């Protein structure tokens, strides 16, 4: 077998490759399939939500390369590649815009590899968000961006694999990092009180190790100092919307994430 790499199977499932197999891609092996399903059976929406997650994804880059200005990305848990990329939605709206990719899956790094070597203002590595000082001193991190001037660090789908007991320092860390003008964009699991969403973080904890639903003022404590951009701390579907969408009619899928873009201050 050629792809995926057979020697990264391990019969165990991975975050990346999990969020791949709901998303219905091809980098995942029959654990994280098997997980995927499992999820899906017990939690309902949760394919949406991650599609929902991918949506925003892409209007809060296109916001950051575009509106914002943005030129330099950090994207941290970057997960497997879809069909609309960080990288893709920049260039899109901003040519010269550079993005280096971070993840702890290495099928990240080696799926991407082959996708990245002919972009010049893209860059992907493996390493683990949890620690900040390797990230921001890696040889990909120091030649693409420079801290100096206005960056945006992604969490994106990633906030709510950080405990309580490292998040506080691994989330002031990367905002310590940026200049004044930068960005920080976050989406995460959400408690807003809905049964689901407290199971989907224990099937996450007990399978892959880590999973914590925060509420909407956890979420936003994260942002620390750092202004929030309209609408502040929303569920996912409700970010800057490109498509019409109403807040008290949503489905229990909608209901499992929030998301937020902050700015830091002069
Ligand atoms: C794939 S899901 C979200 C993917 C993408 N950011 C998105 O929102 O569409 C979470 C990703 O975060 C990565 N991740 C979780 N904890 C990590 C850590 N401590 N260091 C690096 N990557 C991590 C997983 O491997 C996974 O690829």
């Amino acid at each position: 077998s050629v792809w995926p790499p057979p020697g990264l199977d391990f019969s165990k499932p991975t975050i990346a490759r999990v969020y791949d197999a709901l998303l219905g891609g091809k980098d995942n092996f029959e654990a994280d399939r098997a997980l995927a399903d499992y999820a899906c059976k017990h939690i309902p929406g949760l394919k949406e939500s991650a599609i929902e997650n991918r949506k925003v994804l892409v209007r809060g880059v296109r916001f950051l390369a575009g509106e914002a200005g943005i030129s330099q990305f950090l994207d941290l848990g970057s997960g497997l590649p879809t069909v609309q990329n960080t990288h893709e939605v920049a260039q899109s709206v901003n040519p010269d815009a550079r993005v280096v990719y971070v993840d702890i899956d290495p099928m990240v790094l080696t799926h991407g590899r082959a996708l990245l070597a002919k972009d010049p203002n893209t860059a992907v590595f493996t390493a683990d968000v949890r620690d900040p000082e390797y990230i921001l001193n890696h040889p990909d991190v120091r030649r693409m961006i420079d801290f100096s001037r206005p960056a945006a660090i992604m969490l994106v789908g990633m906030l709510h694999y950080l405990s309580p007991d490292v998040v506080d320092r691994v989330v002031g860390a990367y905002r310590d990092a940026l200049a004044p003008g930068s960005y920080l964009f976050m989406t995460s699991l959400v408690d807003t009180g809905l049964p689901a969403q407290q199971k989907l973080a224990r099937i996450t904890r007990e399978n892959l190790g880590e999973g914590w639903a925060r509420t909407p003022e956890e979420i936003e404590r994260q942002f620390g100092d750092f202004e929030l951009v309209e609408p502040g701390v929303v569920y996912t579907a409700l970010w800057r919307p490109d498509e019409p969408v109403d807040p008290d009619n949503l489905s229990p899928g909608e209901q499992l994430g929030m998301a937020g873009i902050g700015r830091k201050k002069a």
